[PDB]
């Protein structure tokens, strides 16, 4: 509920695309089911690939800039 993709992600709306992707390739690495197959990493890595999908399309952060999570149809509930 309340449910960030730039914070869980660890960014804010005004992160360029150069710090999103800094972010976005070591938090794959953190949790990878190729890499980290750690039991509970998956789940982690699942939750990071919403926000990773914002984290990484300039043309879905374009929503998620100019509204944010209210704009963003990501899971719905």
């Amino acid at each position: 509920m309340g449910k960030d993709y730039y914070q869980t992600l660890g960014l804010a709306r005004g992160a360029s695309d150069e710090e999103i992707k800094r972010a976005y390739r070591r938090q794959a690495l953190r949790y990878h089911p190729d890499k980290n197959k750690e039991p509970g990493a998956e789940e982690k890595f699942k939750e990071i690939a919403e926000a990773y999908d914002v984290l990484s399309d300039p043309r879905k952060r374009e929503i998620f800039d100019r509204y944010g999570e209210e704009g963003l149809k990501g899971s719905g509930c």
